[PDB]
């Protein structure tokens, strides 16, 4: 895997643009400058190898990043990236860690730290799965960590309910693994968005499967607990990209 | 009206970012670094007055800015930008004009000049309506101008067909006045996409009013000529964020 070129005014660049001009009315601007945010987030890989982090390495980063969210807008899904975000909306809606500052700064970029100077490896960046899970989650999962734990009020979950390989919940996802049971006695409900993709057998549904187990893990945490499959606000949204689709018929 | 802090860094982040990461597989990079289109940009209106500027101004700066633009797909839209750009999908189905460099780069940013060293306002800007418009409209005229100048293939525009008081098209909307006269012999068709937004009178419709004079204007540059009427794709975008609208009803 190759890493992002000019890692650092990549970050900057993203961090500043940020800052003055992109959630202004959805998200509170962060108290750090982009320089401190620079350094704490290289401290946490540089010099190092690249497997060599944990959970911890970007703890300082995520502290100083860390935006207050708004309550009831946070939303987290699994292998629906896509659909999640458009509904979310670009914050409009809800706010997804995408939309929030370490999210969107990092989002996308790759990068990897090296022993010797520069600190960090310009021409080729370890595959995931050669580097233990601490260390390859390491940024993601604190990342999803540090999100979690911000979470006010109602909490949204959108999951796809059309994979026969991949349950809608799964402890080992990065929602289970890091953000559900990161989730503080500040939120409320856990509202849950079941995704039926289109002209596809549906595999999971609400009350039943890892949905069913999901409920229970949530009321277990004592919040309250809600599942929708493809509410119409969702499922217009899959309409637009299909709209022969036979779920799609219109009156 | 408050100008952006931070002018040249945010101009110079945001083109950082784009540069290497924003639309990559839709859009080409441009040639001029970003130093290069900052001192481009910022001759412009620096050290003249904030209503000393013209559609030539930013000449040079378009010039440096303006990428190819991809066959088919360039979008044009009046009154309409969050449908506009919702149905654009940022670059995957059309691009607008925000996609691309010189549109993202400035989007949403207010600056203007003084003669006073450092040759900018940072305290305040003067109102739309208090400077001529071809210094008003210098920047975002021109950056239409320039974009429209380098469509190719068929062209697409979106239009609100339920606004009483503005007519779908009008010779003198941003678009009529350097969009579609920029338009060049590369330009095959314009296919207009007339929203008619939810629980709303219907105010123009295709071959009446407005849009039937477009139509003239349009096969008189001698281009084909589409027009429809929240086609289906774009019609179940406007019902996601209003589901129980009446033109909604599911079969
Ligand atoms: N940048 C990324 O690839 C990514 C993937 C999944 C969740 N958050 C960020
Ligand atoms: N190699 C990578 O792209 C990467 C991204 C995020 C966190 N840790 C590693
Ligand atoms: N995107 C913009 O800045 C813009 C400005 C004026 C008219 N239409 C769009
Ligand atoms: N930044 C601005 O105030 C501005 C005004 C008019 C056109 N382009 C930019």
């Amino acid at each position: 895997i190759v890493p992002t070129r000019e890692l650092e005014n990549v970050f900057l660049g993203r961090c500043k643009d940020y800052e003055i001009t992109r959630y202004l009315d959805i998200l509170p601007r962060v108290r750090s400058d982009c320089s401190a945010l620079w350094k704490d987030f290289f401290k946490a890989f540089s010099f190092k190898n690249p497997c060599d982090l944990d959970l911890g390495s970007y703890k300082d980063f995520f502290t100083s990043a860390q935006q207050q969210l708004p309550k009831n807008k946070v939303m987290f899904w699994s292998g629906v990236y896509d659909e999640a975000h458009d509904y979310a909306n670009t914050g409009r809606k809800y706010i997804t860690l995408e939309d929030t500052l370490p999210g969107y700064m990092l989002n996308s970029l790759v990068w990897c730290g090296q022993r010797a100077n520069p600190g960090f490896n310009e021409k080729v960046c370890p595959d995931f799965k050669t580097c233990p899970v601490q260390a390859r989650e390491s940024f993601w999962g604190m990342a999803s960590s540090s999100y979690a734990h911000s979470a006010e009020g109602e909490v949204t979950y959108m999951v796809d309910g059309s994979n026969p390989k991949v349950p809608a919940y799964r402890p080992d996802s990065f929602f289970g693994k890091y953000e559900l049971p990161n989730l503080t006695n500040k939120v409320t409900r856990v509202k849950v968005i079941v995704l039926h993709r289109l002209g596809e057998k549906i595999i999971e549904k609400c009350g039943a499967g890892s949905l069913l187990d999901l409920e229970k893990l949530v009321k277990a945490k004592h919040f309250a607990f809600d599942c929708v499959e493809n509410p119409r606000a969702v499922l217009f949204l899959l309409c637009s990209d299909n709209p022969n689709a036979r779920e799609c018929r219109l009156a």
